[PDB]
């Protein structure tokens, strides 16, 4: 699977290039600073 960023917290879009490594381009919710983040997934506001 090539064609990816394999920068953890790379900067990624939606469209554009996504992350190798497995990383999840997560961006501000708005459509601004999109990024590869490290799989990241800690809840707790339904949890407590």
């Amino acid at each position: 699977k090539k064609k990816c960023i394999a920068k953890d917290y790379g900067r990624c879009k939606w469209g554009g290039t996504p992350c190798c490594r497995g990383r999840g381009c997560i961006c501000s919710i708005m459509g601004t600073n999109c990024e590869c983040k490290p799989r990241l997934i800690m809840e707790g506001l339904g949890l407590a």
